[PDB]
DNA sequence: CATCGTACTGTTACGGCTCCATCGATGGAGCCGTAACAGCGATG
DNA sequence: CATCGTACTGTTACGGCTCCATCGATGGAGCCGTAACAGCGATG
């Protein structure tokens, strides 16, 4: 009934008791930091899959591992367990998609069980002969040469002996007895005759005694020759007339048509219903979210983010089970809502077959589309990881302790622009954009305003912006040695200064990298270090405090601190020696143990850090530690670092930003902090592109470029073109009639 | 609070509901071939498993596996669930106990993480520099040149222009400006002295640089010239003072003594916790179950039956775990009363952790020691599979409709003889028996009577008796070309002329394998079939009618009658031809098709056919089929079709009956009827040897022979000998005190 | 011590069948640190 | 058209570190089927 957790101190929480209800759609909801992860995948699925590995053997252990211990008291309720990750996987090239749905095995084993490459009994024989009309003659022949040249005459003295008398050679009956010649360089096809019977019912014994001597003697091989009628042969892979090649090289849609009307009889039925079953839900899942044009031969690599997300949901949901619970780590990454709803769809089907849902999201479909939500917060790092409200949407909306009600109840919101900036007369042109999918279009994207570039997941925004507009215009400008995509030419680049992009890619995790090493600004301040009187007199350099540099690092831990904490440098990854050069009283681990807002102040003189620690700031992360460990990191963290790495650097004011959803993982604060940045960036002089599936983000653009009207080869067309009132006048354009009740 | 199952029909079981309480001591009580086994390891661990397994990855569960989908409606309250088999597996001849029970690889995790091989950091070199008296004069040297033979001048040269003038060569100090000489055929020892420093507080950044920079010069090599002291070298397995191999060839009881009481720092012990928790926890259980004698590099396939199921039991319950159902069949298999009470006080403690314990047993101390009892029956076969009788010892006591309850209660009883036979001056006299671990004993067997062979489990007893007796006996009258054990001779051979011997071996199960092959009555049958008028017609042989050889056996099932059940032969494993000829009207498809009861009656006529029917009715088979394959049959009825094998074979009236505990899987009904047979075979003038270890059948034996007085190197010497009251007289014998209470 | 009588029982080798125990590495991608390269004004 | 000014910023190649995806076989033992081998009586 309940999953009562007691005592959770998992990361920052803080001895949280919560009763999640069984069998319901539960949404987990709160701030970007407050600990949503680390209470359901690093407590939950953590603790479930500990006690089931723990019941197996040594060798079970050991090949599939087993998570961190969880700092929880007790927790009951559990039951097995299904996990995706927030984090997204980035795929080997000889990857597929079958192979990464898991059809390809189930397929693979339906060819090797019910497969058809003629195998006959005795039996089976008899029956063969049987089914002929009554009154034909027949004779049984044992073929001893098939296809040989030779003299064969002590084979043929042999057979005499044996006591056959009858031998047919070249299609000629030949008595054995009478002296025969055959050329020993010509084919002879020798056959000895065993019986010359007759077709009638009761001679079923001496047919079958017949058969048995003639597979006897020739090993396998009966030949029946019917007098007046055609010779057949009996001796002792493709399904449906489709090969394995030919069925992996079908759409999805087209392989669960074949899949779904496919003639087979109850033995193969019998036989194979587990693998039809498998192979009928995964490919009704995947026809369901609406990949129903992808071939099961297509690289995964090629695939866009939507699609990536939707497959990796269908390797893990996409036969459904009874009695699990599925814990879901933002499975809305890249999907538009039309998609989101699709997903939705399927997890009330899901969890209508007596299943638990467990959905961390930062969406408002899924929170209005929940049985319950629990909240927490009331902020995020130290300051939340604990439960703030609970219940249903209506009672989390009249909440006034949490920050997500309010913004889903209208008390905090985005502002709509009563006045949107109109283009002064530049603009960018691409003509012949064919890359991927698109279909020879021409787009004119206005500069020095706010362009949003709205789309279905998969049709062909990306490829348009990334792989033809940023390309050719670093190329043009940051000299990048980068071939663009397939286009024509490009207008108006000599209105632009330069490019800075944020790209739809996984951010790698290592224990070397912090937020200062990524954002860049530890460079400086190890310059700066390295630049004092102290330093010159030890003669150090910038290598020196750098705790990934084994020139002032400790060896006892490595540069880790960690081997249990090391005791001789107390875990700080220095030498004592190096912890002594101080910048304003105060040596490099304790400028990597600040805050970002204690950062702000003790760096406040300095241009080039503070530049960098005050954009750090601005994308809300002042409770990070400039030395807090990367593998640590949210993902909402970790986007909102890389922004701010991104966002961080010198604007001309001629600069081009683009932007690919540079919303995942962030909660409605962090966009409205976010959407503030973009419209103060773009007030500057300078303009902005964003490749966006958020509506928030959506309604404050004063261009939107609308793309579809499907993905894959659907898609790749402009559908709308105008302000966001324009587009939601447009009827056929869905990201119009999401706008419309947004407006 | 329960575990609810609902519409069980496994195997023969007949839509039972049973409610079986959580954290509990439960027994699970029946006939042989009720369904027990069925009940609780083909249904609810089944169940657990595959419910476990189908929330893995294709991988893993291609790796682990799982066993076939049971026949209930739904269970419920299940949870991780650890079984233990009820069949003897047999071990590789390399296979070790460490290795078995596990302790091998924690050994290896334990010595690849703290086992130390001296690495040094800078730190650390400074602080024991620093751990010097005040005043001491030191240099520091760094050698570059460490036992080699050459001119050295380019070096020297090379040396000197790099900056250092003192250089010490062959342990004296010589300026480099200087011309040297040296043998080019000579070691020479060069050093490079780099500093001359004294030791006071406040050197620390002098030291350090110097230690620093003689690493750089030296390659990680530093060597402290003590002045007036002994020179030390800095540079950048056992525990305990045991290595691997000495800590692997020490006792189960020297080995937890010895890691009970090591000695570890506070890091170390910080690192391997669970390591140490891990080894200790087994090894106590090894010493509690009351192997404390053999060494973790013995080899598993040389421990006697006792000892391999204790150590069998320990690999899987010997670190207990919590919230845990463990499922156990017939733990007590091969043990004594003292080693099942062991492993009873060991199991009470196992479920006070908050585990619940489903014991299959046919034992009474396990009854005894039971919270809840649930009673199959009321027979077997197809006449059990159904609850007839739930509730505490008392409760099933009192129920008339349960026969262990009336065995319990004394209702049904095995009667204790008023007069024993008498040794009528016969006897088998052993001289000499040093065979594995007894000392040079002389035990004399008398003959013509009932004699039980009693000990505890690994004091001697099959050593002594199968190692000894029988292959010795073999040798002399069945002309068997194997060679007996260590003793000097055996006098009394001449009284006996035959030898018939059960071992305590495991049954083979092959699906090519069934009780009419196995007891050798369907040779004959085959023989009978063979000799036909239809089959002398059609030439057919004795092996045509044997669905293991390819000569009538169908070819479309391979001769399984299995691919899904076969249809051109209807699964019958014959074809159409074979199952023609009919002795008595009846083929050889329903001669395999009938019950042993039934066998009797159509077989009544032939003797040889007769008396191993009438056998395989006195163990209490009847209800079997004769063709039931082998891998679909318990452990009490495979025992059975051995133990008829063995005693349906001809009796000379002096022949010697050797029988190896074979009471093994049998209820206390089994067992009244073997020793009726025993006992019948007694007075028909011949002599019975039983090595035992249940009460029931020693209680009826007219000599006593008791081994001990413990296992392992302890015992293998006679404790007492004569009549069950004589050795229950004896104060110091353990089984003399278990019939004290018993006759 | 020789002769006769309507195809005899029990125990072992040997080949074929089947079940069960026992046992990380390589390439790809992202990131850090370091070296390398390109890019107002006044007067005679 | 030449001259002067108290160690300058930003973006790319390249080597080293680290995380993550992806992928049955062999010997031993037991059993079955087949071939092989050993083992009262009366008369002259
Ligand atoms: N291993 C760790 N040790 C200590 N703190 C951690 C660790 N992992 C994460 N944190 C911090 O704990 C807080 C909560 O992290 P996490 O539970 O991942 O958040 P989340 O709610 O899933 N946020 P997001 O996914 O971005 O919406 C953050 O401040 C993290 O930086
Ligand atoms: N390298 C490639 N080769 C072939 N087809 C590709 C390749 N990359 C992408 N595609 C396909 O091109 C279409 C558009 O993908 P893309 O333009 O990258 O995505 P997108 O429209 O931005 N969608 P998303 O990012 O998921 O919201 C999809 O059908 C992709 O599968
Ligand atoms: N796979 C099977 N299919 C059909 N019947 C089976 C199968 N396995 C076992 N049986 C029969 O089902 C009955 C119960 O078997 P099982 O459940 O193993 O008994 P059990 O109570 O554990 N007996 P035992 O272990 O000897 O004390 C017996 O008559 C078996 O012969
Ligand atoms: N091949 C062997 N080499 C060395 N020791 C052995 C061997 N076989 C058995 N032992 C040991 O000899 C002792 C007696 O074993 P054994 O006589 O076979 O057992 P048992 O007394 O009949 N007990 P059990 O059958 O379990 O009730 C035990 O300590 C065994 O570990
Ligand atoms: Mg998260
Ligand atoms: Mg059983
Ligand atoms: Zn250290
Ligand atoms: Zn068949």
């Amino acid at each position: 009934d309940y999953i009562v957790v007691k005592g959770a101190r998992e990361h920052n929480l803080k001895n949280i008791d919560v009763k999640i209800p069984r069998d319901k759609f539960v949404v987990i909801t709160g701030l970007s930091g407050s600990g949503k992860s680390s209470l359901a995948f690093d407590t939950i699925y953590a603790e479930g899959q500990r006690r089931y590995v723990e019941s197996l053997s040594s060798y079970a252990r050991q090949f599939l591992g087993q998570m961190e211990k969880p700092d929880v008291d007790y927790i009951d309720g559990l039951s097995p367990a299904i996990a995706i990750d927030q984090k997204t996987t980035s795929r080997n090239p000889r990857s597929t998609v079958g192979t990464v749905t898991e059809i390809y095995d189930y397929l693979r084993l339906l060819f090797a069980r019910i497969g058809t490459p003629s195998q006959q009994t005795v039996d089976q024989m008899v029956d063969r002969i049987m089914e002929f009309e009554e009154g034909t003659r027949i004779q049984l022949l044992a073929p001893v040469v098939r296809g040989r040249k030779g003299e064969y005459h002590k084979l043929i003295e042999d057979i005499k002996k044996e006591g056959y008398v009858r031998i047919r050679v070249d299609g000629e009956v030949v008595d054995v007895n009478d002296p025969v010649n055959l050329d020993k360089n010509k084919k002879h096809n020798i056959e000895i005759v065993v019986d010359r019977l007759i077709v009638r019912p009761g001679i079923q014994k001496r047919l079958t005694d017949s058969i048995e001597t003639v597979l006897r003697l020739s090993n396998g091989i009966l030949v029946v020759d019917v007098i007046g009628g055609k010779e057949m042969l009996l001796s002792q892979v493709t399904i449906g007339g489709k090969n394995i090649y030919e069925v992996c090289c079908l759409s999805i849609g087209e392989a669960k048509e074949f899949f779904a009307n496919l003639n087979l009889t109850e033995r193969q039925q019998l036989i194979a219903r587990q693998i039809l079953k498998e192979i009928n839900a995964r490919l009704g899942f995947l026809v369901d979210v609406g990949l129903d044009y992808l071939t099961l031969a297509r690289a995964a690599g090629t695939l866009s983010g939507g699609e990536a997300q939707r497959i990796r949901l269908a390797t893990q949901i996409g036969s459904g089970l009874m009695g699990v619970i599925y814990i879901l780590d933002e499975p809305s990454i890249g999907l538009h809502q039309r998609d989101n709803d699709r997903l939705l769809r399927s997890l009330k089907k899901l969890r209508d077959l007596g299943n638990t849902l467990l959905v961390v999201e930062h969406d408002e479909d899924t929170m209005y589309a929940s049985d319950y939500i629990i909240d927490l917060g009331p902020g995020a790092g130290s300051h939340g990881g604990q439960i703030v409200a609970e219940g249903t949407v209506e009672e989390i909306k009249q909440n006034p302790n949490s920050v997500t009600g309010e913004y889903l109840s209208g008390r905090k919101k985005i502002e709509v622009p009563k006045e949107r900036r109109k283009p002064n007369g530049k603009w960018l042109e691409i003509i012949g954009a064919r890359e991927n999918n698109l279909k020879n279009i021409n787009v004119r994207i206005p500069l020095g305003v706010f362009t949003c570039i709205t789309g279905v997941s998969g049709s062909g925004k990306s490829s348009l912006i990334n792989e033809i507009l940023y390309k050719r215009l670093a190329a043009e400008l940051n000299r990048a040695s980068v071939k663009p995509g397939e286009h024509d030419l490009i207008k108006g680049i000599e209105y632009l200064d330069k490019v800075i992009d944020i790209d739809q890619s996984p951010i790698g995790r290592t224990p070397r990298s912090n937020p200062a090493t990524y954002t860049g600004v530890f460079d400086f301040i190890r310059e700066i270090f390295a630049n004092t009187t102290e330093a010159k007199t030890r003669g150090y350099k910038a290598g020196r405090f750098s705790f990934n540099v084994k020139g002032g690092r400790c060896e006892a831990c490595a540069g880790d601190g960690i081997n249990v904490p090391c005791e001789v440098c107390k875990g700080k990854r220095y030498n004592r020696e190096t912890l002594e050069v101080r910048y304003k009283g105060k040596n490099i681990a304790e400028v990597l143990d600040m805050t970002v807002e204690e950062a702000l102040e003790f760096f406040k003189n300095i241009p080039r850090i503070h530049k960098k620690i005050e954009t750090l700031y601005d994308v809300g992360l002042g409770y990070i530690k400039l030395g807090q460990s990367s593998t640590t990191l949210s993902g909402g963290e970790a986007q909102r670092v890389k922004l701010a790495t991104e966002l961080s650097r010198k604007s001309t004011g001629k600069t081009m930003y683009i932007l690919d959803e540079p919303t995942t993982g962030l909660h409605m604060a962090d966009v409205h902090r976010l959407v503030g940045i973009l419209h103060r960036l773009v007030e500057a002089g300078n303009s902005v592109v964003v490749i966006e599936h958020n509506l928030d983000v959506i309604k404050t653009a004063d261009y939107i470029i609308d793309l579809g009207p499907e993905g894959g080869s659907g898609g790749g067309l402009v559908v709308a073109e105008g302000t966001p009132e324009e587009v939601a006048k447009v009827e056929n354009s869905y990201t119009g009639q999401f706008l419309k009740k947004v407006l």
